[PDB]
């Protein structure tokens, strides 16, 4: 059905999606000079220490790295978030070229690829129900740029060719997330939307303005994965990014000055 091609991408979502055409749609372009230092933001809690990843699974629209959220583990709190959220699941966005690849921009510039982290807040039970809420969801968003390796994120890499169909799982267990996030946590913040199919406006996205490095290798590792599954046409799951959409009645909170 939906996907990333002429005839079934983020163009053609709205016919079946109608929120596709929403007031609060993601991604969206963060103008830097136009966000404002929020001093009513609290400090950001990313506590991984205790994450407990279980697999990795291709979906046909991009890969999920699943995490074990039966319990109190894996929690971000603080910013502009009330309550805790629990880690569930994170996955990439990515280009065909180094060029593009991330949904959100900054100042209108693409990077190569953007991290998804994503929480539900606990108080609604599960992620069924807090997708059903206009704060049920919170999800970091890490850009990624071409330079230096991640040291963090090559085991990921590595298992990606056992997975390379849609359909495909593969155990993944004892994956670290925190080797995935840059030094700093500064961020900007704004309420949004799932930036696929669905598109339900039930996020509070917070996007870290430090990008992290990936190296080239890396990268085109993630362009060897196929939309497609075993026996049909392949069709490389590059450009897996939906673009920026109309801000709308909404304003960007950055929390540093
Ligand atoms: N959300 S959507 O992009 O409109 N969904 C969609 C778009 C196109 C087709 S198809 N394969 O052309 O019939 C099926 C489903
Ligand atoms: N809830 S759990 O079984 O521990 N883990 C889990 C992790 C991810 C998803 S999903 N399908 O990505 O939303 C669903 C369940
Ligand atoms: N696929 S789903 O079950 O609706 N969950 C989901 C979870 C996160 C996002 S995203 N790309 O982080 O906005 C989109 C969809
Ligand atoms: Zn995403």
């Amino acid at each position: 059905h939906w996907g990333y091609g002429k005839h079934n991408g983020p163009e053609h979502w709205h016919k079946d999606f109608p929120i596709a055409k929403g007031e609060r749609q993601s991604p969206v372009d963060i103008d830097t000079h136009t966000a404002k230092y929020d001093p009513s933001l609290k400090p950001l809690s990313v506590s991984y220490d205790q994450a407990t990843s279980l697999r990795i699974l291709n979906n046909g629209h991009a890969f999920n790295v699943e995490f074990d959220d039966s319990q109190d583990k894996a929690v971000l709190k603080g910013g502009p978030l009330d309550g805790t959220y629990r880690l569930i699941q994170f996955h990439f966005h990515w280009g065909s070229l180094d060029g593009q690849g991330s949904e959100h921009t900054v100042d209108k510039k693409k990077y190569a690829a953007e991290l998804h982290l994503v929480h539900w807040n606990t108080k609604y039970g599960d992620f069924g129900k807090a997708v059903q809420q206009p704060d049920g969801l919170a999800v970091l968003g890490i850009f990624l740029k071409v330079g230096s390796a991640k040291p963090g994120l090559q085991k990921v890499v590595d298992v990606l060719d056992s997975i390379k169909t849609k359909g495909k799982s593969a155990d993944f267990t004892n994956f670290d997330p925190r080797g995935l996030l840059p030094e700093s946590l500064d961020y900007w913040t704004y309420p949004g939307s799932l930036t696929t199919p669905p598109l339900l406006e039930c996020v509070t996205w917070i996007v870290l303005k430090e990008p992290i490095s990936v190296s080239s290798e890396q990268v085109l590792k993630f362009r060897k994965l196929n939309f497609n599954g075993e026996g049909e046409p392949e069709e490389l799951m590059v450009d897996n990014w939906r673009p920026a959409q109309p801000l709308k009645n909404r304003q960007i909170k950055a929390s540093f000055k």
